[PDB]
């Protein structure tokens, strides 16, 4: 072991069949008043997903090969995992049963007889106390013997099915197609599902069990009664299937609108950046607002029929019993003289046992859709490292006329593709967003659909990315990527890069936070980070997705001369690349277009066959709390639209029931205390009358409630929700860059499941079980009121267990709820990067992670149960106890006490006894459950708010944006509150109607001058002004409107691209066209049946960046605004295609305020100004004339260098 010994799994003499091992734990619960990570006995390697994971899969491979894999019904996951455990149960539900009936059924007439004339014998008592006792020691231990086996057999079967899912998650996707925010749902929500199905879904059996013996008990004590019951417990047999089909579609339609809400959630999370200066968080509120409703719809709509069937008519056995007692009395019946009521109180008993169908046939329902999603999601394709061709020695790729494109129903792109690639050499590609040099890089990975030709490949593969996979580890780690350390080859990795000033800046040291996806670095960070990965990782083949396009001139040429050159020039290495200016150096350049290839060979070939690039070549053109939940919560859930009514109605709803069934019960009783037949004998069958209108109105008033409890409950659910997404959705940059998403869409996934399903019926049985309870002590004291001294006993010890038992309960409820965010946060960023992970062949280092943190999470939820049955079993100890002394007393005063104040004795015991005993528990689960929504309130307004979107006090004249006049003075920021500045000491006067070109050496800032417009940074020094206006005391919502920015990278929402094109439809038609036309792409849309409705989603997956980026430049186009500004837009396109996008963009803002990013310096000689930086500051700077004529100018020095 090592670790704990964890007294479950040893000491099998008579020590842990009953709960007692606990006792040890409950001391440190109340010494300390808490319980930390420290000793909470982990479990130990039989409930370990090790070894049940294994066998599971075993079975499940060999029930799919046995025979052609159709459906296989998915029995296996069931009826055939936990099944030898199921059998014990339910071989014990009987023995309990027989304990619990037959004992108290014969004890209760014995002591009426002995109490009838104890004048005749006083030591016949004994063995009947003995009996008694044998029997509800017997009942008690039965039962939780049954409780124990379900709860430790219901834990195996979730914790393999989760890493059997996740398993099968990580593999090759060609593409998602299952609405991502689905998967999380699957992996949290069908846990829970297949959890209560295995723990509750097994008393279902005990109903006919003790039918018959009922049935058989009234045919042995009555001739002709033995036929009606059987009669109405037929026709009771289809109600419950009925209610399961009815049930299946309306969860079924439930779970499938509640599919994509969660996906939107996403979308917003990984994208904040992006809609936070456009104002697009209105249609988005509306949108999900919408499903929000239609989805609380459909979940009342189901949840009418269940509280009509939590016990809406038990009573039909009694009520059949009722009619058949007055229909067949001959008015004496010649045989009821004294056990009238005992037989009316046992089968009233018989109600306790069947009283839990309901639930074990809701579950089994919802567990069948949840078994059919499940094997929904297996039985895809397993494209991975498949191609069936033969390869070729002194070779490492090889192709053979290849026909591929992306998704099987869409138009090829490639045809024809055939190539070769010597080992240890330099080959180039180049071409045009035609023929699309992605595919041919993701075709060998296997990525790609095949249709026919041949592709051969043998080595290993340090795959990169045209974006760039940051985890959540320090820079060293990250660097490292799980490899041992060293001294001598790191320091050449960190010198062959030029990564040393950028690592000299850092304000700490090398070893520092990253962030969830390197939120906190530039671009050329970024790329020069995975660059230095794949350089250090030392794999046979090396494949670079133009690795060369962000960064600047100089710095590009250095890397190219120093690394690429030399230190990696013992190996293979294949990239791409859109720029010649280094293709002179290479070896061998192949051409292709269209999918096709026209010309290969030696790059000196490539000078008199075809000059068409070469004109181009030619020159320039959380917190765990640490008290008792309090009252606020209760006082915050109540106080939901509607709460103090709804609430006020409903108790005088039940007061009323309450104040019904005891007047029946009391008109029931005083008629037993009547003639036993032959006398006063009509009246019976109107008292028959009456009872039957009483119990309809009864009826009528539980279905009132539970309607109007259930409207209530769903309407305060849908405000709490409201309230919550508009503060998430304005909460400021800071917060989304230090917390992880997975601590913020935990609270929208599990918290929500058992706030809406399991909390209603709880409240409502304390509701019930405590207005009982009153009413019962209440009529103690009215009738005979001079027994009031062991009220106090029972109530103090009764107080001191609960609060006892509580502090562990809480305890443990809080570090089960706590632990469960980092589960999350790893299964939503290890999903993102399925590329890179595969090509690493890293699945193993995940998957063990994913292990130890489910079992991690799964460690404290045994003794959160286990807590609770070791209270129920004290509190039956010891009201069986105090019952049997109290009968002893009876048993000894039996001389010298009238029977007359005694009968009722061991009657309103037994009721008072039962109605605490489950008082406590009730009161125990409640408290419990209680605390999700304090969960949900820990993100109350204490939490950070963003920015104030309008003011609507102070708003300026709608004629500002007139002068693009700026004037910026002493921008100094920190982007964190505690890292070293990054730019200082900037401060800048442009004139309106100016042009300016932005350049200069990597890292350092550029783009440099966003931020402190449209700012959200807090600023703390500094001031600017826009037309002479200030920027900080105006609105935030209108001033984002009035300029535009064009990101550098292409963002893409689902939907349609005509969504983002108008965010409110406020322009027409052929605008639209005519501006997408405008920038060359006639054919780029008309080549689909949709024109405007285009099927866009993650980040337009279908067309790659080339036409991304001028999807943008479409979509800005039509926007209009007073300064438009272009953060780099030439990062990954021709040259041909520059000018034509150039011209247009100086034909439509000929007039307008701009500053122009570019990483290339040709493409921005036309400037009136230029401008660069070195580190964080400007130099001087005027226009190009004047700098080109100047050997003292550093951006002479640059162009020079640039070659
Ligand atoms: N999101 C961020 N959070 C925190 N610090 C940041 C963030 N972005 C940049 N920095 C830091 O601010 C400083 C200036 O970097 P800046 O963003 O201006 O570079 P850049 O010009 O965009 O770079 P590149 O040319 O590589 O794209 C650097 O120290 C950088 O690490
Ligand atoms: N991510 C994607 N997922 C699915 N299909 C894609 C994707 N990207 C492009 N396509 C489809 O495949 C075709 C080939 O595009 P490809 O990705 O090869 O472009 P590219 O020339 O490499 O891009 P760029 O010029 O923007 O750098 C596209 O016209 C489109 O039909
Ligand atoms: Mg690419
Ligand atoms: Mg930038």
């Amino acid at each position: 072991t090592s670790k704990h010994q964890h007294p479950v799994d040893n000491a099998g003499l008579f020590s842990c069949m009953t709960f007692s091992w606990l006792s040890s734990l409950a001391r440190v619960a109340h010494k300390k008043g808490e319980l930390s990570m420290e000793d909470v006995w982990s479990l130990s390697k039989h409930e370990s997903s090790d070894v049940n994971c294994r066998r599971l899969e075993r079975l499940w491979q060999e029930e799919l090969n046995e025979v052609g894999p159709d459906a296989a019904s998915l029995r296996r996951v069931v009826w055939i995992f936990c099944r030898t455990r199921l059998i014990l149960s339910i071989v014990c539900l009987m023995i309990t049963q027989l304990a619990g009936f037959s004992g108290p059924a014969f004890m209760v007439k014995h002591l009426l007889e002995y109490t009838q004339a104890t004048e005749s014998n006083l030591q016949y008592s004994l063995l009947l106390v003995l009996g008694l006792l044998l029997t509800e020691i017997v009942r008690s231990w039965s039962l939780a013997l049954t409780w124990a086996l379900n709860y430790r057999t219901g834990v195996r079967l979730r914790g393999a099915i989760l890493t059997m899912a996740f398993k099968k998650i990580l593999k090759l996707k060609n593409i998602k197609e299952k609405s991502l925010g689905e998967l999380i749902n699957i992996c949290s929500n069908d846990g829970q599902r297949m959890f209560e199905a295995a723990a509750v879904g097994s008393l279902l059996a005990g109903g006919p069990v003790v039918a018959i013996l009922g049935m058989i008990y009234n045919v042995i004590i009555l001739g002709p009664t033995g036929f009606l019951g059987s009669a109405v417990f037929i026709l009771f047999y289809p109600a419950m299937m009925f209610a399961s089909r009815l049930t299946a579609y309306f969860r079924r339609k439930c779970v499938a609108a509640t599919d994509e809400r969660v996906q939107k959630m996403n979308e917003v999370l990984t994208y904040i950046k992006f809609i936070k200066m456009y104002a697009w968080v209105k249609a988005f509120s509306q949108s999900v607002q919408k499903i929000r409703e239609e989805e609380r719809r459909i979940l009342e709509k189901a949840g009418y029929f269940q509280s009509i069937t939590v016990g809406v008519a038990p009573i039909v056995v009694v009520i059949a019993s009722v009619v058949t007692f007055s229909v067949h009395m001959t008015l004496g019946f010649d045989l009821t003289a004294a056990q009238a009521f005992t037989v009316v109180t046992v089968f009233n008993s018989m109600t306790f046992a069947l009283k839990v169908t309901p639930f074990s046939v809701k579950s089994l329902s919802e567990a069948s859709v949840a078994v059919d999603r499940f094997k929904s999601l297996f039985l895809m394709e397993e494209v991975h490292m498949i191609k069936n061709k033969p390869a070729s020695p002194h070779i490492k790729i090889e192709m053979k006329n290849a026909t591929l494109a992306w998704d099987l129903r869409l138009q090829r792109t490639l045809h024809s593709i055939d190539l070769e690639i010597q080992e240890g050499k330099l080959v180039g590609i180049c071409g045009s967003v035609g023929s699309g040099k992605t595919s041919l890089i993701s075709a060998i990975l296997g990525q790609m659909t095949l249709l026919e030709g041949s592709i051969a490949i043998s080595g290993t593969f340090a795959y990169v990315a045209q974006q760039a996979w940051i985890l959540n580890a320090t820079l060293r780690d990250n660097i490292l990527f799980g490899k041992e350390y060293d001294e001598e080859r790191y320091n050449s990795v960190l010198n062959s890069c030029c990564l040393r000033p950028d690592l000299a800046i850092l304000p700490s040291s090398d070893l520092t936070e990253i962030g969830e996806r390197g939120a906190n670095l530039s671009g050329g960070q970024r790329q020069r980070i995975s660059l230095a990965r794949a350089l250090y990782s030392d794999r046979s083949i090396y494949i670079l997705d133009d690795p060369l396009s962000a960064l600047c001139a100089h710095v590009g040429n250095h890397i190219f001369n120093s690394a690429i050159r030399k230190h990696l020039k013992s190996k293979t290495v294949l990239f791409v690349t859109h720029q010649l200016q280094y293709l002179v150096d290479c070896d061998e350049v192949i051409f292709m277009k269209e999918g096709c290839i026209t010309e290969r060979g030696t790059h000196e070939e490539l000078m008199n066959l075809n000059g068409d690039y070469a004109t181009i070549f030619n020159n320039l053109l959380e917190e765990k709390g640490q008290g008792s939940v309090p009252w606020s919560v209760y006082g915050v859930y109540i106080q939901a639209a509607g709460g103090p009514l709804a609430f006020l109605v409903i108790m005088a709803l039940f007061m009323l029931n309450v104040g019904s069934t005891a007047f029946s019960t009391w008109w029931l009783s005083y008629w037993i205390k009547q003639g036993s037949g032959n006398t006063t004998v009509p009246h019976m069958q109107y008292y028959a009358s009456i009872y039957a209108l009483s119990m309809a109105v009864m009826l009528i008033l539980k279905a009132i409630r539970g309607v109007v409890f259930v409207k209530g409950t769903l309407r305060a659910s849908s405000r709490l929700h409201d309230e919550l997404f508009r503060r998430i959705l304005r909460s400021p940059m800071k917060f989304f860059d230090t917390t992880p998403t997975g601590r913020i869409l935990n609270r929208f996934s599990k918290d929500m499941d058992e706030v809406d399903v399991r909390l209603p019926f709880q409240a409502e049985m304390f509701i019930q079980n405590v207005i009982l309870v009153f009413f019962c002590v209440g009529m103690i004291a009215g009738v005979f009121p001079w027994f009031l001294v062991a009220v106090g006993p029972l109530v103090i010890l009764f107080s001191v267990l609960h609060i006892v038992s509580r502090v562990l309960i809480r305890e443990l409820k809080r570090l089960d709820n706590i632990t469960q965010s980092p589960f999350l946060s790893h299964i939503t960023s290890s999903i993102q990067g399925l590329a890179t992970i595969h090509a690493y062949n890293k699945g193993q280092e995940f998957l063990h992670r994913y292990q130890e943190l489910l079992d991690d999470n799964q460690a404290p939820f045994f003794l959160f149960t286990c807590a609770m049955r070791w209270l129920a079993v004290r509190l039956d100890l010891i009201s069986i106890a105090l019952i049997t002394t109290t009968g002893l007393m009876i048993v000894l005063m039996h001389g010298q006490i009238p029977p007359a104040y005694a009968g009722l004795a061991i009657s309103y015991a037994v009721q008072l006894t039962g109605l605490f005993q489950f008082t406590v528990r009730l009161a125990s689960e409640t408290e419990a459950r209680f605390t999700s929504v304090e969960r949900i309130n820990h993100y109350i307004k204490t939490l950070s708010l963003e920015a104030p979107a309008r003011i609507k006090n102070k708003a300026p004249s709608p004629d500002w944006p007139q002068e693009g006049e700026v004037t910026f003075e002493n921008a100094e920021m920190r982007y964190r509150e505690n890292l070293p500045l990054v730019l200082k000491k900037v401060s800048f006067t442009i004139k309106p109607k100016e042009k300016i070109g932005i350049v200069g050496r990597t890292g350092s800032g550029k783009s440099s001058l966003g931020m402190a417009l449209f700012r959200l940074v807090e600023l703390s020094g500094g001031c600017i002004k826009i037309d002479g206006v200030r920027i900080s005391d105006i609105g935030l919502a209108d001033l984002r409107s009035k300029l535009s920015i064009i990101p550098q990278e292409p963002v893409l929402f689902s939907g349609t691209v005509r969504s983002n094109l108008d965010p409110f439809n406020q322009y027409t038609e052929d605008q639209i066209w005519d501006a997408l036309e405008r920038t060359h792409m006639k054919e780029c849309i008309a080549q689909l049946p949709l024109k405007l409705e285009s099927e866009v989603m993650e980040n337009g997956d279908n067309f790659s960046v080339g036409e991304r980026q001028l999807l943008c430049i479409a979509r800005a186009l039509l926007r209009h605004c007073k300064i438009l500004i272009l953060d780099q837009a030439t990062a990954a396109m021709d040259t041909e295609t520059d000018l034509l996008i150039q011209e247009t963009i100086r034909e439509a803002f000929a007039d307008c305020t701009m500053l122009t990013i570019a990483c290339r310096l040709h493409t921005v000689l036309g400037s009136d100004r230029i401008m660069v930086l070195a580190q964080g500051q400007v130099v001087e700077f005027d226009t190009p004339s004047v700098l080109l004529s100047n050997d003292s100018s550093r951006f002479y020095a640059m162009f020079a260098a640039a070659e």
